[PDB]
């Protein structure tokens, strides 16, 4: 039995949008918990994370909110090693990207052998000097590589971090944004990834493939999938902060959960960046959390092809 | 040369929704009869069958307006099995899809050894007693399969009936919505089938070479596609009863019936569930239709690359 | 560094709908050259060509505006020769695809071992007595090879045209609406081909390696892409006049022009059809400019993965 621990993450600074921290409450109305219980789920709530705020947060450099977002890394990181400590999956239902920092940190602290499957449009790992927008939801990978480590200067609000992954313990699915320097990094550290032209080569089938051989292959590990929604086409997730057309489909989305789930290992996941005020109508905002909600069911067990019980029917 | 026999089937009471009863119609105003004809198509219409109106038809435990479908299908049966012994490939225009209880029956009378091939998002396969919402277009399979005699209790308007294929003798494609007691028969009765996720893995291509391959096996023999609209994404078919996102692309569907095309063994199709009062607008039943129609005109002959006649252009 | 040449091809008469003369101003105003710009390439414009009005231009039989578009090929070939005289890719920015004819033509002036990639829902094959329309934007093909020749009249306007490419040195991408006689000359003279169903069944990843190993087989040699918009998806380029359902998607596109950069060897690019005037809204408009443009910047670098300089960032 997938036993899980959700942990609502209503947090918007590590962007210029807000309506991002409505992001655990339109998902949990939309009766995510109801619908994993549905299946053979054992669903324990640990709250939406009461966050601080911190009027006194002027920049570092570019970086913007570096207090207001390190702190909610660093609570969410204690909270996430809670759940991990209670044998359960921690479920984070996000508001932006950032929060990565503090949830796979968190994972790491109880799992330090933990492989991480990153789906995005986006890499995230301008580093504070290397981002041009100064907005630390596209920089949170940044902070957990211990390769960067000297690369990144010390940016108030994050004292508390210490990298825990390697370059070679992460895969990006989905990429078709990544800016210059994010290239650099990429090809320098020898980051594997699957950006949409390998999608569109391979199949999304030969890609997972290769993504689980490339991350469980040595040996069997607990696995973090941080799923950024803009990771899909915005004609399925258009409510979200920083859209790129072409992105994967609603079926490469589930076949990707699908596979992850049937693993058995997977132990972290990030729901991230659904924000409804960012929906042109209803039910465009309707349709970006129905994916969401569907993306997370399929973690969990839900199948396409049917499920049922050990009874005769 | 591919000789067809049309067979319109204004049936609705498989389903609550009445509309789908105008299939036939819409679809014979679409100029299905006429483009089939612009192609090296023999074409006879046998009509709309006139149903019988059966005002005392209380349901059977749960089972809904069972008198009314059983005798649709018995009547659809004998006319099928008149186009057959006819020399003709039946070309069943219908209504909601428990009419397949009828059309492969009658299909099998005069060729005990067809195999179906049956795209739907849906398996069908609920029985009188698994179902729980009653309605028999969620039924037709069960009541075909041999297997599944002793499983089947006599249900008023279907004793005419006798299981006439194997569970090794289907295929399904398209799946993406199946029920817990439908996924354990699945599983039980070892039917092979490709759900949306091993659309995704295999891709379109490998999915019909596997099922060309394991139905033709052993031999050639009769093909019957009992093709549901739903099959195909709601974004390419909305107007009909039971839509799923994530479905059948409209590229995918050409392959499906294309590659059946050319075997030259296809002898008895279905074309179901359109039903153009569920359209959210007039291009929404137009989209719908088209679609059908398309589908319907790839399975005899239609190719996308071309076609050209036995002369010197 | 990839060397461009920009050539503005505001001509329309190949087809009957007008707006396709104002693709080079829409694309432009979209920022084309400055995104080229923005990437490590080697801008020249040459200008958007000022075309003969030609008012005395009956049909030659069937065929429509015969001098005018014989006229606005020739002014075009003899530019693009001049493009690639001087060491650069020849980026026509057209209006109808009739203009191929003078395209392709002065390119094999200066390169007269080139190979044709042609990207279209069409063959554009059809000669003056195989057109059922009677327009020359479905006809370019035709007049391009070596085969044919002794098949087409003398038309009005194209007396300076000598063919200039085999049947083998061509391979199509897309198709999907090919007329009888264009078929039979397909299958005649073995044209190689990837009609949508072959898309569909072996995907795009192998679709560009047969492609590329096609042409680029027992020898290395320029490379000519003709891109008519249509040949994607109308759901990603709308405003076009001949659209047909079931296209290329927007990753695909860009898949085979990323596939084509790579090569090192496009000497030789169309970006035809794209007419703003036939948007049923503005967005549409803005759709299809937007892909085109999209295209146009693979064809030259841009790539999904990311992109950086030769400089430790
Ligand atoms: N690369 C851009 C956008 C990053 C997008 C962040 B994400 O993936 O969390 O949405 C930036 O650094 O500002
Ligand atoms: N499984 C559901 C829905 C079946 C849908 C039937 B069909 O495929 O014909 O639309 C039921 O038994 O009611
Ligand atoms: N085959 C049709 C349509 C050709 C479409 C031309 B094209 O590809 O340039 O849009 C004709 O000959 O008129
Ligand atoms: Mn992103
Ligand atoms: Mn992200
Ligand atoms: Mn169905
Ligand atoms: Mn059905
Ligand atoms: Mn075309
Ligand atoms: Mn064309
Ligand atoms: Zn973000
Ligand atoms: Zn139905
Ligand atoms: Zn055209």
């Amino acid at each position: 039995s997938r036993t899980i621990g959700i942990i609502g993450a209503p947090f918007s600074k590590g962007q210029p949008r807000g309506g991002v921290e409505e992001g655990p409450t339109v998902l949990r109305k939309a009766g995510l918990l109801e619908k994993l219980k549905e299946q053979e789920c054992d669903v324990k709530d640990y709250g939406d994370l009461p966050f601080a705020d911190i009027p006194n947060d002027s920049p570092f450099q570019i970086v913007k909110n570096p207090r207001s977002v390190g702190k909610a890394s660093e609570q969410l990181a204690g909270k996430v090693a809670e759940v991990k400590k209670n044998g359960r999956i921690s479920l984070v239902l996000g508001g932006d990207h950032s929060l990565a920092i503090g949830s796979i940190s968190g994972h790491a602290r109880v799992h330090p052998d933990l492989g991480v499957i990153w789906v995005d449009a986006h890499t995230d790992i301008n580093t504070p000097l290397t981002t041009t927008s100064g907005n630390l939801h596209g920089q949170p990978v940044s902070f957990l590589l211990k390769e960067l480590k000297g690369k990144i200067p010390d940016v108030p609000g994050f004292s508390w971090v210490t990298p825990c992954i390697s370059a070679k313990d992460i895969v990006y699915i989905g990429l078709r944004d990544v800016d210059p320097g994010e290239h650099y990094i990429l090809k320098t550290l020898g980051i594997k990834y699957f950006s949409m032209t390998e999608v569109d080569r391979l199949g999304i089938g030969k890609v997972m493939e290769e993504t689980l051989s490339y991350l469980l292959g040595r040996k069997k590990r607990p696995i973090h999938l941080s799923f950024d929604v803009d990771g899909l086409d915005p004609s399925f997730t258009p409510a979200t902060g920083t859209p790129v057309v072409g992105g994967l489909t609603y079926r490469e989305g589930l076949y990707i959960t699908e596979e992850i789930y049937k693993t058995g290992l997977l132990s972290g996941l990030d729901i991230m960046e659904v924000n409804p005020s960012l929906g042109k109508t209803p039910e465009e905002v309707t349709r970006t959390v129905n994916t969401a909600v569907a993306i997370t069911l399929a973690c969990f067990g839900l199948a396409r092809e049917g499920n049922h019980k050990p009874i005769d029917y």
